[PDB]
């Protein structure tokens, strides 16, 4: 749960926050406003008595069986709308991994390829290796300044920043660590996470990290005389996964000695 | 043109019937004769050459500036006078809607907070949006029973029965459609009713039947637990506007497949 | 470059192909990859900073300076890594002959009791004889059925078979000559084999060649009566250089009239 010296990049796919901290631009993968009107009228017609235009039941998660539109009083009457333009009124929650997708398993359509189906079938490793392999949430050691530092591991440089971030929307999104980013998305299937196969630590994460995935995962470098199709070696520091051999080495082997 | 299954409420503020259809009763909102004496003696001291207290013009409008009293002859002389206690000797028209108000534009004032005041800036959607949106006279589709019924619009429910009614007052008034009601005003202002903005149908009428004041409407329960404070929702299925989800599919939606 | 008329036996210690023609079965004496394993990643804890866990400069020849692994681009990207499971992918030469023995000249050990150490001090024949000696590449006489034969020496019997083989492991493993399996494992020190002491052909090679271990190469007889304990004499032609006259006299005499 410490950066590279280069800050956690953030140019990958997702802001690691629970879906609550997302801010209502949830424009750019929902188009517009002017096409989410019909995205959502188009399910009235889904059910044969249309779904109810005003919510009377209250429910903070309006059931299409029950409404959406919420009308609060107001001064004398003056029966008013609470809000439809922005979005944590009625979601406010995880809306997605309880989609069709995310229950087949199809986590990977949706994720990018930065992941693989937990059903595709991919190469996972079948030696029982430990010498250099690397673990869930690392292991600690004392660095060359004195401060324990963990290595070895996911955690060693994957890390809950949640007071300066500076992203490109240059706004303040907490970072958060593992095991509450994976458990903020609400699934209870335990069988896909902790599985009990193997008993090496990281076996069960290799279905959905995959090898073949998990050394793809590299941004582009500042200064490495390719400035484009980044090669494996011969890069900045931090920006990924197969960048520089600091990277391997930090995933892989402790380099802090041991 | 078709009333709910409940027959149109008129629970409102007024019959929708021309004015000269109106009885002499209209001691409701101008109380009595005994008041109306001075209320009409009054304007004779408005001139510095007084009213003529004599109608000699005959015209049928008794401006001011003629008079209003008209002595018509009877056998062998005996002038008599034509009547002065029924009102429809000499007003047989719409007096309203030439008044100073109603001529200002003020239409609020007078006809309660049913309606929003033309030049009042009560907020008009901006937004060119058409997928669920209401249509003057809305359109016809064919109903769960074979009868071509109009459904999205106003139409679609405000109709004009004239045979039987049965009011409060339990005579027989005539309810009358739109275009006849609103154009038997009198009113020549084509700019308020039939502009040209927007190209949307109801965004004409948004003036003076605002959002904030069409989503009011909505008359007492018969039994829907509350019998006081109507609730948007939870409510018999006529009776207003906002009432029964019902009623927001009758003016918003289809309500009958499309 | 004869064999005997038993085919050149090969139940010696090393089939005589250069180094590259060996297959991947180096496992008899380099046990397994489970030990391979930790017997490579081992040598990244020896420099101070640790031996780059990739290889990016792309030099056939790994040196532990650089990496060993490398990460060959894919279709469509795809970075995958060629391979480690196979050992010619790396290594493809002479990987023995360059280690600290044979660099002290310590030949005897890792290969043998064959061979004495060149550094030894074992007896070497101080006397400058000639009438029956062995001589490298020996020389040719012709044979009692016409065809011309090397004899009275090394290449009298050593020989190169490359087609048609059939040893126990039971594929074709070409047999090489002499001055290419020696040359072969790449050594430059011509002190070594081709010193220019006593000008007796044979006296450079009795340095690790010499007399009491030449008398005692000799494998098993298939039908001699002892099945165990091989006599000197008493036993099958061929498999081995102490087993009947007929080697003494191939090695040393003509064996073929003159
Ligand atoms: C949940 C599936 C809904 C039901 C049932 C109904 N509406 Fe809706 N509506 C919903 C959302 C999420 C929004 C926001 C759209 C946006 O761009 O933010 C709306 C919006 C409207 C609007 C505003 C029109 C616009 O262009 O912004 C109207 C007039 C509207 N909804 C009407 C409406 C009616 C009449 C319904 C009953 C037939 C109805 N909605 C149901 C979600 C949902
Ligand atoms: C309460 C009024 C809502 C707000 C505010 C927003 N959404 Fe919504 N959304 C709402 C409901 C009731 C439903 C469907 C419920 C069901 O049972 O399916 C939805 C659905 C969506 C969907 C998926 C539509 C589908 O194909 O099933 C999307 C993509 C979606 N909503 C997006 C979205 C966005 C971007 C919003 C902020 C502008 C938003 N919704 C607000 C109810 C409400
Ligand atoms: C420091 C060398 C790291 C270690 C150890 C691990 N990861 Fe990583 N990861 C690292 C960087 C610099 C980035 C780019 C960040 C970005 O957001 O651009 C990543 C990215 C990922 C991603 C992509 C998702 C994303 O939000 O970008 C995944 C799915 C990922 N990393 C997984 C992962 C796993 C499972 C690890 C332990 C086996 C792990 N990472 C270790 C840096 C480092
Ligand atoms: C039009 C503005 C009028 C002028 C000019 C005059 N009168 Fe009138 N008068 C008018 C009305 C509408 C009525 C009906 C009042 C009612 O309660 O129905 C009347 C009535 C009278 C009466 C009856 C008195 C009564 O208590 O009912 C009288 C005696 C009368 N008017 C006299 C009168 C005179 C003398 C006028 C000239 C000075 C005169 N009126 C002018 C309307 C109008
Ligand atoms: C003809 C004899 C009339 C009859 C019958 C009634 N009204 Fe009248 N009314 C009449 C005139 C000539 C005028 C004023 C003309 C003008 O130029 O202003 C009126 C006016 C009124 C008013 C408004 C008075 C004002 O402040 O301007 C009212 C409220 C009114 N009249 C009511 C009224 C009622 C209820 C009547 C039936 C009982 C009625 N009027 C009859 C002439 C005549
Ligand atoms: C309540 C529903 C009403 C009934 C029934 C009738 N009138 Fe009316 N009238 C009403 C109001 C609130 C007003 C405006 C009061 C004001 O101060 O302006 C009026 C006004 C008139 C006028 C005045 C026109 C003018 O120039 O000011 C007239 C001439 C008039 N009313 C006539 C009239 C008649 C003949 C009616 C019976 C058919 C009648 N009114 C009924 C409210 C109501
Ligand atoms: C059926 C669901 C309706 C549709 C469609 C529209 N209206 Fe309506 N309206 C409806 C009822 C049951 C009532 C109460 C009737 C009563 O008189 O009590 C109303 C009332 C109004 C009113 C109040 C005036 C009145 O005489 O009561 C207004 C001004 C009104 N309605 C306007 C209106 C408009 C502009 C519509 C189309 C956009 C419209 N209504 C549709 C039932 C229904
Ligand atoms: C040359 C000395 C190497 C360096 C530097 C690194 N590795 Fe290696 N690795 C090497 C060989 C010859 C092999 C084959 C072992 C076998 O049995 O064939 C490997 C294998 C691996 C593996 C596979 C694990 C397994 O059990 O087969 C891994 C995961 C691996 N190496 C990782 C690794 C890392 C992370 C390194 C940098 C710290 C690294 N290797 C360096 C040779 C060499
Ligand atoms: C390239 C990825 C390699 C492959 C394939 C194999 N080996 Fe290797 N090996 C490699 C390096 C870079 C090194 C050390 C370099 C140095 O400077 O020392 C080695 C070393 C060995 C050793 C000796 C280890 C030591 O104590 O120094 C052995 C015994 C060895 N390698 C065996 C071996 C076998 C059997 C392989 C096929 C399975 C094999 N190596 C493949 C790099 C690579
Ligand atoms: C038995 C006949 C062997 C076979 C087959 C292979 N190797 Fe070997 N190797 C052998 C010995 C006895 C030793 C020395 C052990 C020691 O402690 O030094 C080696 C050593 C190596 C080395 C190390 C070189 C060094 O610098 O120390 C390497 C790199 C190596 N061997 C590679 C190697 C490869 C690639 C083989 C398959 C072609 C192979 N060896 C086979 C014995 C035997
Ligand atoms: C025919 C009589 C031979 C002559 C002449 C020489 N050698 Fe030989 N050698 C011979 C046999 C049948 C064998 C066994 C083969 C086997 O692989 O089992 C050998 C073996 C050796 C070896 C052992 C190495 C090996 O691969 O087995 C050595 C080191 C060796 N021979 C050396 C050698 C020298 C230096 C010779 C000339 C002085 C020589 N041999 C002659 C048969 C015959
Ligand atoms: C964390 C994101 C990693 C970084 C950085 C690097 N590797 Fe990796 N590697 C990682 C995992 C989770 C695994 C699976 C091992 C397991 O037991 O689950 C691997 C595996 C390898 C392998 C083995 C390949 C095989 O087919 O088994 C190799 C050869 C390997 N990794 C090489 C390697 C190199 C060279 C790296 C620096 C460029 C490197 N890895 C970084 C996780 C991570
Ligand atoms: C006819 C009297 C209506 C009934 C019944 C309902 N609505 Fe309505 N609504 C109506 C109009 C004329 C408009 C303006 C739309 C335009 O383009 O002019 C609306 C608008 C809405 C909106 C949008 C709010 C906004 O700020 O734009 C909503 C959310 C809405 N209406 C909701 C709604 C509900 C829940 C209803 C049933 C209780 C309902 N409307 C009934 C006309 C009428
Ligand atoms: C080739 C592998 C040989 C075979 C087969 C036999 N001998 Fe040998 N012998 C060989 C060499 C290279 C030498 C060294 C001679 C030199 O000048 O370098 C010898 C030497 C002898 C000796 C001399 C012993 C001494 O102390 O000098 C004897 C007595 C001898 N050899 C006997 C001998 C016998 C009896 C053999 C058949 C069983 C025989 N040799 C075979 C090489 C080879």
């Amino acid at each position: 749960a410490v950066p590279p010296p280069p800050v956690n990049q953030f140019l990958g796919i997702y802001d690691t926050k629970f879906p609550n901290l997302t801010k209502a631009d949830c424009l750019e993968c929902h188009v517009s406003d002017t096409v989410l009107v019909q995205q959502h009228h188009a399910l009235i017609n889904t059910v044969t008595p249309p779904a109810s235009c005003i919510n009377t039941s209250g429910t903070v998660p309006p059931t299409l069986a029950t409404g959406c539109h919420v009308m609060v009083p107001d001064g004398s009457g003056g029966f008013t709308f609470q809000d439809f333009r922005n979005c944590f009124n009625c979601h406010t929650q995880t809306p997605h991994h309880t989609s069709p997708a995310a229950v087949a398993k199809d986590c990977k359509y949706c994720h990018g390829n930065f992941i693989d189906n937990p059903l595709d079938g991919h190469y996972i490793p079948t030696y029982s290796a430990s010498s250099v392999t690397p673990m869930p949430s690392g292991r600690s050691v004392t660095a060359t300044d004195g401060n324990v530092v963990i290595v070895q591991g996911c955690e060693a440089c994957h890390q809950a920043a949640p007071n300066a971030i500076d992203p490109k929307t240059n706004t303040v999104r907490p970072i958060f660590s593992n095991q509450d980013t994976h458990h903020g998305t609400g699934i209870t299937d335990c069988n896909l996470c902790h599985n009990t196969s193997s008993n090496v630590p990281i076996r069960q994460c290799e279905v959905c990290h995959g090898v073949n995935s998990l050394h793809n995962i590299q941004k582009d470098s500042p200064n490495a005389a390719n400035l484009g199709t980044v090669k494996p070696g011969l890069e900045d520091l931090g920006w990924g996964h197969i960048g520089n051999n600091w990277d391997c080495q930090g995933c892989h082997w402790s380099w802090f000695g041991n």
